[PDB]
């Protein structure tokens, strides 16, 4: 008799359970720390509070971490990211879990706490999983008696690392913090790979479009936005980038990338005449991929080739002017995650209109929106760290500290170099690849162990 | 004309020389804007710079760089096959002491650098040190010690000269400060990465003129040199394997869609003939070593390869590749400088029309380099601008005249700042016509940074 | 108002498909711009279509297209698993007989074409065929040859059905004239090979979210399908091998940067499961099949496929995997629609966790439209732009309309003009925002050709 | 005392024959055919006059003509293309060759000439063997006579075929002639990734200029076309393609490149007007491949980008209009092969002049006049099928035919199918490809012969 989750339709289950055993088969770090930890019961007692994408990949990541002795509550941290069947399964397995594609608002907030609240009242939880760090400023800001107890937060992404760090800056971050995204086998991993396999992924369930040809502007080219690029360029997209950062900029001409603004001089003084007319003008695709505020504008929107697709593969659906769509433009869905936007008016639409823009996932993550977001084989890399984190503040216990030594005690860090080796080693050899074993005399001409770490902390990959 | 204090091959080559250093400043918009720049304030006036790094049109730009913010310079190569002679020719023609030709012996290599720590037998009044691999900063160390208490710094160009320098501030036996200039993004990530992309497919054409497409190639290391040299044969249409002893760089390689293997039997290198994976290097007609490391191309698995394969180096030394071994068992048969035939039949002499030959690029020296003319200008242009910054940064903190504290608490192998490696990658993007946005004063609010940069933070990787 | 003639999975779903054809036919500017030029002349007037071709959007710009310029037609699709719903109900919606819908049995199948040759019980006095595979063809000719006295032509879209044509006119079997529409240059050389680039990688994504990087493919086939298929999966990062009976195919390949290797020890396809390379099927993460050959993927190479690899088909019949083979033997569990998982431990059941599995996409059916939605609009507007072209010049030649003697002078199996390609091509090309450069008339004597085309010979291979 | 040659210096001739003993391990096929035919030495009096390319990949295909055989008298069909070594390798050989790199108009006539006239008469040649069709035009026009005793001409590339059409079509052509250019293991090997090695190649020595993130323009998307523009794309150059020919055009939008025109709309009203100003000011490399005349005109070398590389990767130099800059503008040379023309004036030039473009070349052909042309595991394909269309029409005998039999003999014709897949998988084996074999049924239902030919004669590959 459970009955403490809620779902789109628990009869999924059965289906989600046949592409969860698929997926083990395609995780083998996850799966492997199962065998490494499962006698050990590290997570004995840990009561995690988990926020993110509820797909059939955090399935495997939520059943690693019941089987090495966690109880979990679950939602996920986007409106459009869960998979049904991903949280049938789950549910049906007993795990509180609350969660499905096509969530408003209120009810993604509702998610979140039903995670918090158990019989409503605050659930005695002692860690935290999150992504992108809303369940982390919930807590923070609304129930702030419920991090005395808890031992740590692990943070999947980069958006959720900057608010961590936004808030030990400021003396308000109350637990210390593993910024998971920031393990190689994640942020190059996941961040990068992961959104090269996603991007055309999404946008071809969405509008089936040759991208072949066609010309793209990328808004960024950090981790996301390099994958991004060669997930268009690789299709025969004519790619350009656009980005705030010179060393950034300088790897995309180095890609064979050219970099453009959207305005002028590079200028964004908000007008009209900053905007390059003459580039948005021949721009059939924009994708941003940021973290940050507004870098796909009303301006640009305005100027974009009539039926464009635009799309946002950031954390966030700020990254587009959302808002000035809907307070100006009329909205008229294909079908779910797709809208055609009329720049005709906001008075209704001609069903012919030939002047519109395609939005995918109402700008939200398109990759998770419009399809299923990064592959098993990719997120093996990212959980196995999570589980890893959890391991690693779970087993140091400050929330059992005094004052004193919490202060010292409370940082944002990455995992060491050898587990971030030790995950990337079994990702390999799920590959089938073989790493070469150092000899003696070649690990002390290096100066390094045969059993690594084989670089310094600095190395940047 | 009256000036004498150089070697080059041939001094005539000066005016050709000349021709190809005014296209290259056209290719090198960073380094020619700190040119402009600090020219007024002349930064380097007193600065007296022992120069060791590659005597190629590139480097050509960045001693006269040195030179017209103020410094003298006494220059060699830091390889004994890198030398450009009309590049020696043209610098010396301008009157700048130069000892660097290509096809040097070893024993010419130390007198070239010799005769810049030495002016007129006795020691210059060197104060700055260029260097790339280590190799001046170890005879400084080792046979001219008296030399470093002048000596405010070292500018160290490769990551093999930067480990040198590690190690002896961790033994406290470094006398002077160093900047790594290979640890800029401008540097790692752009010479480390795309050089190699340009110039490893570019020497090994030059050298042997082979179809690299349709043929199969083992790239041994994927770090910075070994990305972009997997790169570059990749893009040719070789089928590339990679072979790392680092799992996190091998998971690069497994997602850039290659092959990870191993020469060695599940990895185990126990140094017997049985360990080798013969059936894979039968397979090869193409091996690079990249590492940085000790002999990661041994003599059983060059007893294994595949006939009329190729075999190079683009690492910094040529003991990536075991040559004497090499050297001492087959009979080497030199096509044209810097590629020789390996015959695996015997020592003495060989049959003209054998078919079980090696082809050896470079003598296992750095390929690029050897066979072709290493990075190109705007490929270096990062590089260069980074090392004047760091010989201005060196030479105006003045270590060797600070006191006894001050010099323990500058003791150091430091980076340069993230707002100049941004400033020369500005520089780089304007050159390709690249335009760089700026932030509204929301957004760099929003992502917690000044309009101005820097806009990661240290620990950003790129 | 009553229209009843026609079967579709669910009508309610006209409105979506109503808009996914509005948005379609902004994507095949040729297409609708033969729409525009032709509508006023009515070229199709009194032509009757029997059309049998994979029930997609594409599809439906090409029906409506067809009826604009004044045809009737009555459609099926021509394959189980290929229409898209929403497209046949936007179809049905308009009054048009579409008898069409994901998911057919090959009973009903063969029910849906039976209703477009009969209407009212009775034969249709159909006068043109529009096919794609020969399905329709066969049937017309082995059951309904007294139909074919009154067709004008037939106009066949892909590569399997125009062989089928080619053996029915070397044997004197075929009854009307033909449009090989597949090999203008416009349909091979986009659709064939560019259209599965776009849709191959599509459909295994859909079907598994596998990661596709640094996973080994096997690509059985070098063709047209066989050159776009290797390339979907090479630009997402596959280490991928081809397989190819034609050594110029295969020669391309190597070119490509792909390694040639066969199934067979030697290529020697001698039935036993000993001449299986055990070897490299064991290493095998994905096979496809691009042949139109039979067996090409045979129960042997089955047995040895690596644990969990993925097995597909993209060429236009099941029959190039042994399919049978595995429902005789092999248990399947279905995962989702088109994915079933065939347990290699018996046939009896399955254990639910079982390790040694394949997956199969599409039950061997092509599985770009099987598991995706075929080729994208852009590409088919090539390919259905010729169709129209085709149709309109079969039909205004009135082949049956002509005495015995001179429809023996008449039959043939012909390609478009390549003027029409051209055409075809200059509008493919404005979509991209492309520009074509004219000739002056100096120069178009220059190399002997018209300003306005064409500007190749007919044995010109692009 | 052999002294029947002209070449730079005989002395290179020990590096040549090292060079000639490396590229023979690189031609499988063309090796093959020696070893296969050089029992029956099927032109055994076969008197050969060659013209082409004075490369190491021609000295394997003179001796193997050689060995089969043939006597030969040699010229390269360009005054840039010889490699001396290679020259001075087939002279010390015994065989007669005039040929050297940087010849002069004048010393190239005069080395055609050479391999025509022996002790100042017309040599008793009887077959030709033509690379562009100088030779083939030569004889015609100035040595008619001599065309009564030759059998057939064999014709290595698209020009040289284009020439012998049109002569055919005007009845000009006086004996018939194998279009080697168009076996598919040469038009489809040879020009397309013959170039696609060995443009950037040529650009690299010239230049020694970085391409990744630079703008290039191909002009032309035929086979030199498409391999010109991979040489350049994998280059990581942003590569723009011009064409006349739609079909072309749209097979580049296909592989993601953007189609341009230098003209606005595509129309060259022989006027600065038409030029499009904003395109060309910011292209930094241009190259020709079309075979046809004044496709990078005076208006747009006015209009390129300042410091801009111009090569020419088609037969001839007329792609170019280098008339123009020889009589308006100032050659600086670099170095050999490599000039600098300053847009600043006739007279004289500052040396440090901002203001000039880059000619690699002097617009000859740049893969073989500033690098070596094509590698020899390519041309293997080409230099078989040339020893094989020697072999045809030498036995053929066309000269010894009555006149009615000559008229159904003369004619421009390829090579058969069988012989270019025994060609192809020679080459395939070379890379230790293993081509399957079908078996009885499965031949049967495609309707070949297990032994092929596989496709029919229309099939485009
Ligand atoms: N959808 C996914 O699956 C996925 C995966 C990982 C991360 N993310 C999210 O994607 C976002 C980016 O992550 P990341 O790891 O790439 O971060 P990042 O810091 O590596 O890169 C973001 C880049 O955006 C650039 N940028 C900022 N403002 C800009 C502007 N106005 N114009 C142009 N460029 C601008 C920055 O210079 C930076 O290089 C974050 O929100 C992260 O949480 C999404
Ligand atoms: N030729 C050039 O122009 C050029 C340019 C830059 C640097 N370099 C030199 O190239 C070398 C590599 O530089 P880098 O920046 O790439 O260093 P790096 O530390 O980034 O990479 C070297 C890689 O080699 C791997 N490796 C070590 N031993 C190995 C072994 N036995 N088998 C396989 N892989 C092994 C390491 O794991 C590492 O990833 C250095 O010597 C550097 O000075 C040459
Ligand atoms: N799914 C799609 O959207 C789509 C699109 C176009 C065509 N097709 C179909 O795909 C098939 C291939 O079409 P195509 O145009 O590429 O034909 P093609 O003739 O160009 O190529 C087929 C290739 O298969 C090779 N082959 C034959 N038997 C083989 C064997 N036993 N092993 C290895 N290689 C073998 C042949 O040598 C040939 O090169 C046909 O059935 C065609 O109708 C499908
Ligand atoms: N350098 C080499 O090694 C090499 C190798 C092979 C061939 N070639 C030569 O290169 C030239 C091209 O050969 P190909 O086989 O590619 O011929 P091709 O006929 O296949 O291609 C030439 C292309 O140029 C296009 N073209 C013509 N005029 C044009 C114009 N004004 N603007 C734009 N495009 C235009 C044509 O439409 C055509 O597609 C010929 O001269 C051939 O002899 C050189
Ligand atoms: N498939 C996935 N599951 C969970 N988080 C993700 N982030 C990106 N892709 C994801
Ligand atoms: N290397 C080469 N030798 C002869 N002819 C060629 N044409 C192109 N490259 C060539
Ligand atoms: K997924
Ligand atoms: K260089
Ligand atoms: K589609
Ligand atoms: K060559």
């Amino acid at each position: 008799g459970f009955t403490d989750y809620k779902v789109a339709d628990i009869t999924l289950a059965a289906w989600g359970r046949r592409e969860l055993i698929i997926a083990e088969s395609e995780m083998p770090a996850l799966m492997g720390l199962r065998r490494k930890y499962a006698g050990q019961q590290p997570l004995k007692g840990a009561k995690i509070l988990g926020c993110i994408h509820m797909t059939i990949q955090t399935g495997v990541l939520i059943e690693t971490l019941v089987a090495l002795g966690a109880e979990v509550r679950w939602s996920s941290c986007n409106i459009f990211s869960t998979q049904d069947q991903a949280a049938a399964a789950i549910a049906a397995a007993g795990i509180p879990v609350f969660a499905w594609k096509g969530e408003t608002e209120e009810e993604y907030e509702w998610c979140i706490e039903q995670t918090i609240l158990k019989d409503g009242q605050p659930w005695d939880a002692n860690m935290v999983l999150d992504d992108g760090g809303d369940l982390t400023e919930i807590l923070h800001k609304k129930y702030p008696q419920m991090l005395e107890r808890i031992h740590g937060i692990t943070e999947e992404t980069t958006t959720g690392v900057h608010r961590l760090l936004d808030m030990l800056k400021n003396g308000t971050l109350k637990v210390p913090a593993i910024n998971v995204n920031d393990s190689v086998t994640k942020s190059k991993n996941d961040n990068k790979y992961g959104c090269r396999h996603s991007l055309n992924d999404a946008i071809k369930r969405g509008t089936d479009h040759l991208l072949s040809g066609k010309q793209a502007l990328v808004i960024g080219y950090g981790d996301v936005g390099k994958g991004s690029s060669q997930s268009l360029r690789q299709e025969g997209m004519i790619v350009k980038v656009a980005e705030v950062d010179p060393i950034c900029a300088m790897q995309a001409c180095m890609d064979g990338f050219e970099v453009v603004s959207p305005y002028k001089n590079g200028i964004n003084d908000g007008t009209e005449a900053s905007i390059d007319a003459a580039l948005l003008g021949k721009i059939d695709l924009i994708v941003t991929t940021t973290g940050n505020v507004n870098v796909c504008d009303a301006n640009m929107l305005k100027a974009l080739k009539k039926r464009a697709v635009v799309c946002n593969i950031g954390h966030f659906d700020n990254e587009i002017d959302t808002a000035f769509m809907r307070k100006n433009w009329a909205w008229e869905e294909v079908k779910p995650q797709v809208h055609k936007i009329h720049r005709t008016g906001k008075d209704g639409f001609d069903a012919h209109n030939d002047d519109y823009l395609i939005l995918l996932a109402e700008g939200r993550l398109v990759n998770l929106g419009n399809a299923t977001g990064h592959p098993s084989r990719i997120m093996d890399g990212s959980f196995a760290n999570q589980v890893l984190a959890q391991i690693h503040l779970f087993e140091q216990k400050y929330a059992d500290l005094p004052a004193a030594e919490k202060a010292k005690r409370l940082s944002v860090e990455v995992l060491p170099k050898k587990l971030d080796e030790e995950v990337a080693l079994e990702m390999v050899k799920g590959f089938g690849g073989v790493v070469t074993q150092l000899t003696p005399k070649q690990a002390e001409y290096i100066g390094v162990s045969v059993e690594g770490p084989f670089k310094p902390d600095t190395y940047r990959y």
